[PDB]
């Protein structure tokens, strides 16, 4: 037997945006939605993860324990227990989480590396059967799980993420994200008011509409059209959210997109808003310097991103 995994896997930003969520447990998806995995070029931005055998379940992030007291993360524990009791002995198993780059605590890339880490003791389990244990833990998991270019669709009771598009296709595209630091509506905020709108109903289909839209830009690798359309779904989203009382493009961030509207008569551009105060502009890699080196940023934060890869395991220990 052995006594630990590794894992890693990647943050993501999403294309068609997600809003509602079926039920508190187990987080299905409410309507489909897309989305990328991204780190910066050393691949230094990630979340790192060990599964290990113990005599009691303990669950860190960063090294703080966390109580787990939803039982979020012991939940996929314990589903999988006949997996840890082959590789390691026992079914009683911690988790170690340490993030970098991104905030501590539990995320999609989160999510991911622990299936990430249980597919690497059991390859022959199927990922989109474990992506859907996974929505416990954080709902857009898939994302990070397969990586690139995703969809996810959903009809509110059953989601199934597909592989659109590698990483590799957006190799002459970068994406700057500039962050600004005014504090951000918990996603569980987003969730719970976005369902409250009268334009919720059409939004869930014109969230379909737009990974068809995707999903076809892709047989011919139409990057810009795909990022275009993130645009449009972007600001249609947030135009929803603002008459449910969520404002998530706060004033200086409101003053960037402006700036960006200019420039894109000079140099193509396209950007994106999810639930954080950032905003995340796609660009051809032969302007990226460019677009990353603009003096008025409005007091946000440069961070130079690309797309990259699904999660991955290490030889366990
Ligand atoms: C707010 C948002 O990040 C929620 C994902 O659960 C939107 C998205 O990325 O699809």
């Amino acid at each position: 037997t052995y006594r630990s995994i590794g894992s890693t896997a990647y943050p993501t930003i999403g294309v068609v945006l997600l809003g509602g969520i079926a039920n508190p447990v187990t987080r299905t998806p409410l309507h489909t939605s897309a989305g990328i995995a991204y780190s910066d070029s050393c691949g230094s931005i990630r979340s790192e993860t060990r599964i290990y055998a113990d005599e009691a379940t303990h669950i860190y992030f960063n090294g703080t324990e966390s109580t787990d007291d939803n039982r979020s993360v012991r939940r996929v524990l314990d589903r999988y227990s006949s997996v840890f009791e082959e590789a390691f002995g026992t079914k009683t198993v911690s988790y170690s989480s340490q993030n970098f780059g991104i905030l501590s605590g539990s995320s999609d890339a989160g999510a991911a590396s622990i299936g990430a880490a249980i597919l690497g003791l059991k390859p022959d389990l199927d990922p989109h059967d474990v992506e859907n244990d996974l929505r416990a833990v954080s709902e857009s998991a898939g994302r990070s799980l397969f990586g690139g270019l995703t969809i996810t669709w959903s009809d509110g009771f059953h989601a199934y993420t597909e592989k659109i598009l590698d990483p590799e296709a957006f190799s002459g595209y970068s994406i700057v994200a500039f962050a600004f630091d005014y504090q951000r509506n918990p996603s569980d905020v987003i969730h719970q008011n976005i369902v409250r709108s009268d334009l919720y109903p059409a939004r869930k289909k014109h969230a379909d509409e737009h990974a068809h839209m995707i999903k076809e830009y892709a047989k011919t690798n139409d990057i810009k059209g795909i990022f275009d359309l993130a645009q449009e779904d972007t600001e249609e989203y947030h135009s929803i959210l603002r008459g449910v009382g969520v404002n998530v493009i706060r004033e200086n961030m409101q003053k960037l997109i402006s700036y960006l509207k200019l420039i894109r008569k000079d140099y193509w551009n396209a950007y994106i808003v999810t639930g954080g105060s950032n905003v995340y502009v796609a660009v051809e890699s032969e302007n990226a310097d460019r677009l990353f080196s603009i003096e008025n940023t409005f007091g946000s934060k440069k961070k130079m991103l690309r797309i990259v890869g699904g999660a991955w395991h290490r030889r366990p220990e």
